[PDB]
């Protein structure tokens, strides 16, 4: 492999993470498992968390946490997986670029001084992680100031695989489509997550002008359900909205779409090659999870490791199921040094 043949850009996030109770979810008016953006209401829950809770701080973002991932399980060579998106001139700044380092992966950031950078709240309930990301210095990423210099474009241009969660077309939907159209124009392969049910329900004007570049769709069960409820699609059947999500419109008419949806420990549903297929998850001793928090980033970036190798579609869903089942037993959306995959 080449350097920088995986691009990502997205929000980069320190993730303040701790296992709370569902008195602490119910005060705050949280899902035990959902994925929000920070409300006012939401101040005190940050620093309720760091003084009565045990914290753990480590870098989140969920397309970072997928290009991290990916890089992880490529190995060689460094700097295979490119990262772009904002943080702020700080200390949390700091430790999200010391740990992209760590991570091998090429990170680029568009830094500023007046936001802090962004950060989420991962509270930890059994199986379950309630997200509440304060976007902050993420929310101020510039098209036209990063992503459109010559410097950072030629970095797009060396990619084969682009990967950007949902989550960034509360951003900038002009960047997703600006790479968007390029992969199409290129036949180079685009990839996206659903991420959140908010993104169906209120962003989806901009996810629905994404769409017809995307080559691979990933996304969860929720997610999936919320998607087919906004496009009216009704069905009782995570296959069918697979399905249906396969035959939407689409730019690109030389690649066929591949939908994936994971579904926590039920099997993992891929519509593509003519058919739907149910993947099982064989890893089910729950005793051993600690965090499902990063589940899906994960099983995202072992699935990308393996198709910018070229592998079969069996190959991409084991290693994403192997990452998810690595990232499940950790705090956050962290990893040991070494895959064994
Ligand atoms: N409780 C679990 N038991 C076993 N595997 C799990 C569990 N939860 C998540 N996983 C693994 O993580 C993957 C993604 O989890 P999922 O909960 O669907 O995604 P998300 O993190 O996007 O909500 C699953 O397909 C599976 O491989
Ligand atoms: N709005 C958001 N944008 C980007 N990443 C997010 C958002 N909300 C939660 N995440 C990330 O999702 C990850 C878990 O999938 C966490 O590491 C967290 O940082
Ligand atoms: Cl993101
Ligand atoms: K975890
Ligand atoms: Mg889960
Ligand atoms: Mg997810």
């Amino acid at each position: 492999l080449s350097e920088n043949v995986l691009f990502g850009m997205g929000n980069p996030l320190l993730d303040i993470s701790a296992v709370v109770d569902k008195d602490f979810l119910d005060k705050y008016s949280l899902k035990p498992n959902d994925q929000i953006l920070a409300e006012d209401k939401h101040k005190e829950l940050f620093d309720e968390l760091v003084k009565k809770f045990k914290v753990e701080y480590h870098a989140g973002g969920s397309t970072q946490n997928s290009m991290k991932v990916a890089q992880w399980l490529i190995q060689e060579p460094h700097k295979a997986a490119t990262f772009f998106g904002c943080i702020g001139i700080d200390k949390f700044g700091e430790i999200l670029k010391r740990k992209a380092a760590d991570a091998h992966v090429d990170a680029h950031y568009y830094e500023q001084n007046e936001q802090p950078t962004g950060t989420c709240a991962a509270c930890i309930t059994g199986g379950n992680r309630s997200l509440v990301a304060n976007l902050a210095a993420a929310n101020c990423y510039k098209k036209e100031k990063h992503l459109d210099l010559e410097r950072n474009w030629v970095l797009v241009e060396k990619a084969r695989v682009y990967y950007i969660a949902g989550f960034f077309l509360t951003v900038s939907p002009e960047s997703v489509l600006k790479v968007a159209r390029y992969a199409a124009e290129n036949n180079r392969v685009f990839t996206l997550n659903l991420s959140a049910p908010f993104i169906s329900q209120f962003f989806k004007e901009a996810l629905m002008d994404v769409m017809p570049y995307v080559d691979i769709l990933f996304g969860n069960e929720t997610e999936a359900a919320t998607f087919a409820r906004e496009q009216g699609f009704e069905t009782k059947d995570i296959k069918e909205i697979a399905k249906k999500a396969q035959a939407l419109p689409k730019v690109n008419s030389k690649r066929q779409r591949t939908v994936i949806f994971t579904q926590g420990r039920d099997d993992t549903i891929v519509a593509a090659e003519n058919d739907v297929t149910a993947f099982p998850v064989l890893d089910q001793n729950q005793e051993e999870i600690i965090d499902t928090n990063g589940a899906g980033d994960a099983f995202v970036g072992g699935f990308l490791s393996q198709l910018v190798s070229d592998k079969p579609l069996t190959e991409c869903i084991r290693a994403g199921h192997y990452a998810a089942s690595v990232i499940i037993r950790r705090t956050g959306c962290t990893f040991p040094e070494k895959p064994d995959f």
